[PDB]
């Protein structure tokens, strides 16, 4: 129940699904690649 996806970390650029840690942003938007399928057409609440 606790929390699981820990997004503390060190680097800025910090996924949202693994709250993963890169240098550029490129490999993060890209690295998105790995949670595909979640296609929001809107925009998110919370
Ligand atoms: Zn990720």
């Amino acid at each position: 129940g606790s929390s699981g996806s820990s997004g503390s970390g060190e680097k800025p650029f910090q996924c949202e699904e693994c709250g993963k840690r890169f240098t550029q942003n490129s490999h993060l938007h890209s690295h998105q690649r790995v949670h595909t399928g979640e296609k929001p057409s809107g925009p998110s609440s919370g």
